DNA sequence: CGGCAGTACTG
DNA sequence: CAGTAC
DNA sequence: GCCG
């Protein structure tokens, strides 16, 4: 990371933008503050920023004034309504609009939201483990999380195939939450088991709040909620959980890996060459308009691996832990 | 000019 | 649907 | 914001 100096300055910028919801603008700092990360050396010439991709003219200004001036005068000129927003858009459940709104109506602090905001139910878990959503855990408890719930699966199929995918799988230190991914190589035994597994969590009390779980329908496919292991010094978690047809596990696979910056990557690529890639598979002879909408289905590939859809991409596999981007 | 990934819930 | 999220 |  010899581009220190100018990341630092450039992730304010691009989370000031973003929890204002100018989210091409932050999109454009994201990769440009990337690119600045995974670089080699310093840069000294404003042609040899222009050079990065991911950094125009606009961007080379900024890094070149961060090197001279040692500052960016944009930086003093942020919103003093930023780090509300940002405040209030770190409640799970309230993005950039809602946080926009509780601003203008004069909220300002979480006191504020907690007394007088009307929340959504999502919101209200989101504030009710404000500060617990927003620590990372160490990826030991993550595998205490999946053991937990391939166990509780496992419990009524032991043939469910459970992997703890996202940060976890990419192998870092600590994990933001848990990602499992569960499946079942008989291509059907995977049907409707939402229902159970949740139940069954519930019941030995693992699960303590549910934030996205369309129960009442037999195609559910993701179930976010609340977690917390026994015993003390324990904190509430965030477990992500999917369950996908074998048929899928590819594809599904490798979107619950990521990273996300990856999944966008790998997806903005398979579009150039005419094909779509998503959680369900890679399709090919994707028919699309003007406009980069899909217009035509298109023709699902066969994609029994993760390395399949590398192939198929004309990419060299890469281990999770390569994806971490 | 205009896309920037593709998809799944919620209310 | 807009919003939010993975 | 960048880029084709
Ligand atoms: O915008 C998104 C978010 C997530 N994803 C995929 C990739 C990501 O790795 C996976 C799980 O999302 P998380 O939000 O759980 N991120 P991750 O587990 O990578 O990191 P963290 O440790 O913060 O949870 O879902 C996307 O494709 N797009
Ligand atoms: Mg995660
Ligand atoms: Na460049
Ligand atoms: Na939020
Ligand atoms: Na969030
Ligand atoms: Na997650
Ligand atoms: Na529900």
């Amino acid at each position: 990371n010899h581009n220190l100096h100018i990341t630092e300055k450039l992730e304010v910028l691009a989370k000031a933008y973003s929890v204002q919801g100018d989210k091409w603008r932050a999109l454009g700092y994201a990769k440009a503050i990337n690119a600045l990360k995974s670089f080699h050396k310093p840069v000294t010439s404003y042609q040899e920023a222009c050079s990065i991709p991911g950094i125009g003219k606009r961007m080379a200004e900024k890094i070149i004034e961060i090197l001279e001036s040692g500052h960016l005068r944009k930086l003093d000129h942020i919103s003093e309504s930023v780090p509300v927003l940002e405040l209030f858009s770190n409640i799970w459940g309230a993005g950039t609009k809602t946080a926009q709104m509780w601003y203008q109506q004069g909220f300002r602090s979480l006191e504020d939201i907690r007394s007088q905001a009307s929340l959504t139910t999502q919101q209200a878990i989101g504030l009710k483990h404000y500060s617990d959503f927003l620590e990372r855990m160490p990826r030991e408890e993550a595998t205490e999380i999946e053991q937990t719930v391939q166990k509780a699966a496992q419990a009524f199929n032991s043939g469910l195939l459970c992997v703890a995918c996202g940060s976890y799988r990419r192998g870092k230190a600590t994990c933001g939450d848990v990602d499992v991914l569960i499946t079942h190589p008989d291509g059907r035994s995977h049907r409707g088991i939402f229902s159970r597994l949740l139940d069954s969590l519930r019941q030995e009390g693992f699960l303590t709040d549910d934030l996205v779980s369309q129960e009442e329908n037999g195609q559910q496919q993701k179930y976010l909620g609340v977690c917390r292991l026994p015993g003390p010094g324990r904190r509430h978690r965030r477990l992500d959980i999917i369950v996908v047809p074998y048929s899928e596990f590819a594809c599904a696979l490798l979107y619950f890996t990521g990273s996300a910056h990856f999944n966008r990557s790998m997806r903005a690529l398979a579009k150039t060459k005419g094909m779509s890639l998503s959680e369900h598979a890679l399709s090919t002879a994707v028919v699309r308009n003007t406009h980069g909408a899909k217009v035509g289905p298109g023709r699902v590939l066969p994609t029994p691996t993760e390395k399949d859809v590398f192939r198929l991409l004309g990419l060299p596999y890469r281990e999770p832990a390569e994806r971490d981007w």
